[PDB]
């Protein structure tokens, strides 16, 4: 066991579901860090420095990291992937990314389960050394994600169906309400210029007002400001921040993927009354 394989990531999502997979053969960081917007990161000459000195670079894709192709170009010889190849996108209902891919597609446990056999066909052709080692613990964490989804599935299930409205600040929720049901009500529909601007505040509060929804939420890297000025105004309670672009740090109370779809779940059924 000489040097440990280096694998570097765009964002934290997906630095942890890359290490369950990587198990010991291969250390994984990710380039932003946790509680820094992804979507319109600014790369800096040590990111260039830390993405030079991997061994494979992932990226998600799909619209996702607008910084990111940019960036790759500065960087020689580190082969890169690209781990949503096999997923059906949601489109972007409004704003200037009208009509492209939502990225947020590993809020589905269903979509995850994709991420995770990207990821290994990624490791076995860039580290086929490891190969056996890539494939066990692939098959040991994706059978962690497949069982996720029924728990989660029936704790959401709890809330009346003409009740699933799901009222966020960034619209990046939509892989998530498409699996258990949920309408989708947002102050953005993708991070970008303007967050939190009027007719977007107006919009939504006059759909929580028309269907009583009883609850709005932030989320863990932008402003909680917008979804609290709309509980203010309305009969909803501000149900705190749900994580959907990061991790918290790894003392944090999100460690990992699991935590964060099992938080962001917990956090919307509580806000619901359970
Ligand atoms: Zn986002």
């Amino acid at each position: 066991t000489a040097k440990k394989f280096k694998v570097v990531t765009t964002f934290t999502i997906i630095q942890d579901i890359a290490q369950n997979i990587a198990g010991d053969v291969a250390v994984v960081e990710s380039i932003t860090k946790p509680g820094a917007e992804i979507h319109d990161y600014q790369p800096t000459p040590r990111d260039i420095v830390k993405a030079q000195s991997a061994d494979l670079i992932l990226w998600n894709g799909m619209n996702l990291e607008r910084w990111f192709e940019k960036f790759f170009e500065s960087i020689k010889d580190v082969p890169s992937a690209v781990v949503t190849a096999g997923i059906t996108p949601l489109p972007i209902r409004e704003g200037p990314y009208s009509g492209i891919a939502n990225p947020h597609a590993w809020m589905s446990p269903s979509n995850a389960l994709i991420y995770i056999e990207n990821i290994r066909k990624a490791l076995v052709e860039h580290d086929p050394a490891h190969a056996e080692t890539y494939n066990r613990n692939a098959q040991a964490y994706a059978e962690k994600i497949k069982a996720l989804d029924a728990p989660l599935r029936e704790r959401l299930s709890r809330i009346p169906a003409e009740q699933r409205w799901l009222v966020t600040s960034e619209g990046a929720f939509s892989y998530l309400a498409k699996d258990y049901g949920f309408k989708e009500v947002y102050l953005w529909p993708i991070n970008a210029e303007q967050q939190g601007i009027p007719q977007q505040v107006r919009h939504v509060i006059d759909i929580i007002r028309e269907n009583k929804i009883p609850v709005v939420f932030s989320e863990s890297t932008i402003s909680d400001k917008p979804a609290k000025q709309v509980s203010k105004e309305t009969g909803a309670q501000y149900g705190g921040v749900l994580y959907v672009d990061s991790l918290s740090g790894e003392k944090g109370p999100v460690p990992t993927y699991i935590s964060l779809i099992n938080m962001t779940v917990d956090t919307i059924a509580k806000g619901f009354g359970q």
